[PDB]
């Protein structure tokens, strides 16, 4: 019946993730910080798909790299949801708009919500909804939004941040200003030390790049990609991670083993908010401002999308669950290291699942 | 020829002095001593010694017989990466031979000094004496003298050479060390990428990390490997056989880059010799003192032998670090010192231990 889905789910969010990682790229500047979640994203726009028709339909399944009839997905998702997030995703909606009962039903059957109703006045709205935001976020996600259109009707929104820390704790003691290859000269950098970090890593030559994967709470790691030497660009290994090469990154991963090994990094402390408009256009979907059809949603004839943010809060400092194993005095037993002194591109990856929670990289802490 | 034979000679000697220093001092000390300096000012001695006094020092030396080429390879294997101030005083009362000085004066470029007259005036006549000629290192030598002196010993002694490589000072953090069966801080040196030549011993149950310095010096560190074994008994299972093929060894053994951590070594040991040359069982400098060749007056002996080094060895080096040891480019290879540890500062030329000790607490 289902289980099928929990693997072609993964397929198609990590595809969906990268495509996501070039048009976030793409609407952002050349050497900027990012952190975004294909997860949470998805999930949103596959609560869309529930009440889509017709062309708005096979276009979003498109999007999100579903195949044809793939009704079991709002079961699946729902069945991956991580406790190491705290993901918020209502449509709101106005009251002149008229919510079907058989979306609403299906809505709270599988999306455990349903579409809230706007107050009555543009400019109550906005307070409401980032009141909301932040009651449902713990005021991590204060501020989702700083405008609304005037006549709207029909408004997406997903708020998300990363609660979920490393296993090992790093000594905070051990966390000195060390030098980052900033575009071509050097900054000093707060940079985050351990002698022995447990680290599942290795070399890709496809990229160019070191691949290290580390320990996260709930089932959930992180995985980065540095390019090797500093004579290769980010930009260029972007452009050079396919699908294909990622999801063998993975499999790669899994076979890899977690050793005790030289470890620096920053320390990574990424928010970005994003008009997703943009970024579905930039995707070649324009159906959330014409031909939309979400018959499924509503009986309405005459709708679009007024607005859609996304936002990720995402901060790993030193703070682990459990403190570091016979102090790394020393270094003995291990000889592997895994320093993280140039511009990277990280996921947040569900081990349990295996698909991408949050996608970004990193130019300059 | 001879090179080789007192190379030989020094190494053997050099464990005997470790030993019998070990000994004097207390149980968990800092020591550092010459045994260059201290044979060279011995092997001076030795030149002008008769029957049984010049075949009792041959014996502690570890030289063999008829070793008369010795005073020349001593001068010969003399370094610049130290200075070495090795004095025969002798009161006015006693009157040295003719031969004995030009033969000091042709081998060991200089000639046993003389003391004023009164006891008091002397200590600071060598304290003076031995801070001018060390640059002020080594400043007060003696606290006492006997009163009725007629023969003192002297070598004051201490490194001036440094590493080849320097160490970022700014790359040097109060990390841990494990002195007794606590931990300490301490002040403590690193580079992602140091060259360092170094290897496990079976024997001892140890790391040697060997670093070069200027000078064609290199510094030879022996810590045990595990926390487990205690260099006590690292001492004790130390043979000269052991200990010559450590070198050997490391002779093969290459420089490579290196993730290193030691501590700022800064040990000063000052030494009334003569209890070490009894603990060697030499005991010529208080009775039955033979020393024809110095002088002719037949009532002789040794009234004072001092021994003192000074060692520093800080962040400074010759050369500033290569590739700026940003990342660590090849290889992780590994030499950390955090226990207590033994060293050599050898002569890679000459193949002989300049100083030797050992530290516990920095
Ligand atoms: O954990 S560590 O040794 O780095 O951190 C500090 C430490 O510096 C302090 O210890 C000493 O305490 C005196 C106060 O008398 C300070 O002058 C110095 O900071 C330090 O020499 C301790 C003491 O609370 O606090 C931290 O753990
Ligand atoms: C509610 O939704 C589920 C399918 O989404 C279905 O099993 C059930 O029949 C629905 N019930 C009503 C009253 O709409
Ligand atoms: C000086 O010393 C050398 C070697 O000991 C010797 O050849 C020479 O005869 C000595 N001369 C005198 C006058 O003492
Ligand atoms: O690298 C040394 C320098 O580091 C920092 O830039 C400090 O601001 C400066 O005062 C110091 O001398």
């Amino acid at each position: 019946e289902s289980h099928s889905t929990e693997a072609v789910l993964g397929d198609a969010l990590v595809d969906f993730s990268l495509k996501l990682y070039h048009a976030f790229s793409a609407m952002k500047k050349v050497e900027t910080n990012m952190a975004f979640s294909p997860f949470s994203i998805a999930s949103l726009l596959t609560q869309v798909l529930l009440g889509a028709g017709e062309n708005t339909k096979t276009n979003l399944e498109s999007i999100l790299s579903y195949p044809k009839d793939f009704t079991c997905v709002h079961q699946a998702l729902k069945g991956f949801t991580t406790k190491g997030v705290t993901s918020v995703s209502q449509i709101f909606h106005s009251p002149d708009l008229a919510i079907r009962d058989t979306f609403v039903n299906a809505s709270r059957t599988l999306y455990s919500s349903s579409p809230r109703v706007l107050s009555n006045n543009s400019d109550a709205n906005l307070e409401l909804i980032n009141t909301w935001v932040a009651k449902n976020t713990n005021n991590k996600i204060s501020r989702l939004l700083d405008s609304l259109p005037s006549d709207t009707r029909l408004v997406l929104l997903n708020a998300i941040y990363l609660s979920a820390k490393w296993k090992t704790t790093f000594d905070p003691k051990k966390t000195r200003m060390e030098p980052f290859h900033f575009k071509n000269s050097v900054i000093k950098v707060p940079m985050m030390n351990s002698k022995k970090y447990p680290v599942a890593h290795f070399i890709d030559q496809t990229l160019k790049a070191k691949v290290g994967q580390l320990q996260l709470s709930h089932n959930l790691s992180l995985v980065i990609l540095v390019p090797q030497n500093l004579k290769h660009r980010l930009e260029d290994m972007e452009q050079a991670l396919s699908p294909s090469v990622f999801k063998a990154i993975m499999e790669k991963l899994e076979m890899s083993k977690f050793q005790p090994t030289l470890l620096t990094l920053p320390r990574i402390k990424v928010t970005t908010s994003q008009d997703m408009l943009s970024i579905m256009e930039k995707l070649e979907f324009f159906d959330f401002s014409y031909d939309l059809n979400l018959c499924g949603l509503t009986e309405d004839p005459d709708l679009q999308v007024s607005a859609m943010q996304h936002q990720t809060v995402l901060e790993l400092t030193e703070t682990g669950v459990e403190a570091a194993a016979a102090s790394a005095i020393s270094v003995a037993r291990t000889l592997l290291v895994f320093e993280v002194q140039q511009p990277f591109l990280f996921m947040l990856w569900d081990q349990q699942h295996k698909f991408p929670v949050f996608m970004g990289r990193v130019y300059d802490p």
